[PDB]
């Protein structure tokens, strides 16, 4: 034989090793309608109608957006955009309420129940009425068959729906 010394400049003792990560998707939509009916006497919504055009997805990532509209995810194309319907708005007291309405998603429709949390009510500046709110809630891909062909373990069956709305008075 010889003797030979490493080079450890040249020389790596190198590893891989495959781990998992959990981390939120967090996103919004840049295009969407809505029709608010609400009564600041009383703290009561009447109408809350809502539809989003889905094609306006911003996960803040171009190609997720992209692939968001694909047949095994929105199939825009088919169905363009997805729409709420509130069916009843149940008041707890003036800063909260229980909203049920109806969320279509690809042309299934389900009853779902959004948590209302008023953040103000005013007549603002100018004497014209202003109102600030957010309604939150759980749904569940598998109950909107949603996206099916992606499993629960690699994607959550949960969606958490955060609406912050600011809103102010028509005509």
């Amino acid at each position: 034989m010889k003797e030979y010394t490493l080079d450890k400049a040249h020389t790596d003792v190198g590893f891989k090793i495959k781990h998992l990560q959990i981390s939120n998707v967090k996103g919004n939509f840049k295009d969407y309608s809505a029709v608010i009916d609400f009564d600041p006497a009383s703290a009561e919504f009447k109408k809350l109608d809502v539809t989003i055009k889905i094609a306006s997805v911003n996960t803040e990532n171009q190609t997720r957006d992209n692939h968001l509209q694909q047949d095994d995810f929105f199939k825009a194309k088919k169905y363009p955009d997805m729409t709420f319907t509130m069916k009843k708005y149940e008041k707890i007291d003036n800063e909260k309420g229980k909203m049920t309405g109806t969320l279509t998603i690809a042309g299934v429709s389900k009853d779902i129940v959004l948590d209302a949390e008023i953040g103000g009510v005013a007549k603002g500046k100018d004497g014209k009425e202003k109102i600030g709110f957010s309604l939150n809630g759980k749904i569940k891909r598998s109950d909107f068959k949603f996206a099916t062909s992606t499993s629960t373990i690699t994607l959550s069956d949960d969606i958490n729906l955060c609406i912050e709305v600011e809103a102010n008075e028509k005509e």
